[PDB]
RNA sequence: GAUUAAUAGGGACAGUUGGGGGCAUUAGUAUUUAAUAGUCAGAGGUGAAAUUCUUGGAUUUAUUAAGGACUAACUAAUGCGAAA
């Protein structure tokens, strides 16, 4: 089924936090999660990761995706 | 036998005032770099782009450290200095 190497015990009360570090340039855009450390990164992405054309890296769809 | 004592000037003294100067000290993030951890495929830059950087892992994230600068915001029809 689903093995998720996320933590170990939750319920429906608890909330589970994460940390966004989100970057926004007028080149481009960041979402990075981690820990409440920031020392392990959970995701990573650019708005370039979800564009092809080197101008729309920045924009909102971009960074919708 | 020595004119006043200039809202003339020099000097003394008293509480202040100042981003004036010279030495020492000392902080602060920031840029750049390095270290140690993470994670991954793109970062940069532009009107678009391309030179660049990137899996030898960049950009990115956390913690430190090195090294030169620089004193933000408060900061003003405010202050000081002969001007710079
Ligand atoms: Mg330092
Ligand atoms: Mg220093
Ligand atoms: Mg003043």
């Amino acid at each position: 089924e689903v093995i998720s190497y996320g933590p170990p015990n939750v319920g429906a009360n608890e909330n589970v936090f994460g940390v966004c570090h989100i970057m926004a340039t007028w080149n481009d855009t960041f979402i990075h999660v981690t820990d409440l450390s920031g020392r392990e990164t959970l995701v990573r992405v650019t708005g370039g990761m979800k564009v092809k054309a080197d101008r729309e890296e920045s924009s909102p769809y971009a960074a919708m995706q």
